[PDB]
C-alpha cells in the first residue's frame, strides 16, 4: 500500500511516499528515512489516510 510521509523540519519540508505491506513497516522505513537525513522530531500517524508526519 502507499504510505506517505509529511515532512515538517527545520530545513526540510515536504512528503514522501513508498510502498509497504502494513504500518508497522511503512513506519520503520520512514524512521530509516529520517536518520539518513538527520531529521529528529516527534511522530504522528493517521491511519485512515496512511499518513506518517514528522514535527521537528
Amino acid at each position: 500500500m502507499q504510505f506517505k510521509l509529511i515532512i515538517n523540519g527545520k530545513t526540510l519540508k515536504g512528503e514522501i511516499t513508498l510502498e509497504a505491506v502494513d504500518a508497522a513497516e511503512a513506519e520503520k522505513k520512514f524512521k530509516q528515512y529520517a536518520n539518513d537525513n538527520g531529521i529528529d522530531g516527534e511522530w504522528t500517524y493517521d491511519d485512515a489516510t496512511k499518513t506518517f508526519t514528522v514535527t521537528e
